[PDB]
C-alpha cells in the first residue's frame, strides 16, 4: 500500500 512507502 502507499501508507508506509
Amino acid at each position: 500500500y502507499g501508507g508506509f512507502m
